[PDB]
């Protein structure tokens, strides 16, 4: 997809052509640039509290981004593009799948919590 | 997938081999052909309401439908096959996607908004 | 994907590499693995009343298991691998799709109702 609205449907974020993470309000106003990727970027996801962005990279990274557009983690570990993301129902996790086949479990704080599947 | 449930979970919609729009009752027992459609069905969607029914075609069009089978809008600007349609939780806009990698975000009037990425 | 998390967001069911599905808390710690499929498993899915996990493999099958790792249905009629399954919102129907585009619909006892596209 590269796409995901907030709960609310009032904010919409998509992966754009240049390594950013763009965030539009519901008139397809731009809101915010979310800058810091090395790579294209793939995959995005909102928390089920509407608070915080996540987006998968080429560049082996999946970060965690507020809605003022600050970095709140980079997540380390995969050793392939990460094309998905997703948040947990209750917020408090996220699983992030590579095109090597390997999907993470992290917690938000940033902590590696597993290895589901591949390396 | 090419399938879709109403959130209520009483309709199934199904892109056909056929250029249509199918919708099933939770019985499998079908409902409606949605007709109209140019070349293949690729993708479906219902909105928060169940109300309305979009479909995603290889002939570059979103097609907007209610369960008795009308056509609504068209929403017309991708150049290329679209593949992926999907209404936000609030249903007042709709993200589009297209295999040349562009998406459009649009209102539920069928207003264009933004070109989120792509052309 | 190949990794589904329970509506509650406190199980998390994952294919694994060697024909099997892994279930797991939020704390990334497997709780079930879950035995039976012939050959990879590609999909999976809960319930959303999170009592019941799917599982959809190359052998043809889906395969309803408990959180306990109980296997209680086999669902057999497709005649090519399947990578998709799904539940409907209320829980009643499961929609299976196999990549030959062939998508069935079964009730919860295990009835095919319709084969909504495909053979």
């Amino acid at each position: 997809w590269g796409v995901a609205f907030s709960p609310d449907g009032q904010t919409i974020a998509s992966a754009s052509d240049d390594k950013t993470v763009k965030l539009w309000n519901r008139n397809g106003q731009l809101l915010q640039t979310l800058t810091g990727h090395s790579s294209s970027v793939w995959g995005v996801a909102f928390s089920p509290d509407g608070q915080t962005i996540a987006s998968a990279s080429d560049d082996k990274t999946v970060k965690l981004w507020n809605r003022n557009g600050q970095l709140l983690q980079t997540l380390t570990g995969h050793s392939s593009s990460v094309w998905g993301v997703a948040f947990s129902p209750d917020g408090q996790t996220i699983a992030s799948a590579s095109d090597d086949k390997t999907v993470k479990l992290w917690n938000r704080n940033g902590q590696l919590l597993q290895t589901l599947t591949g390396h």
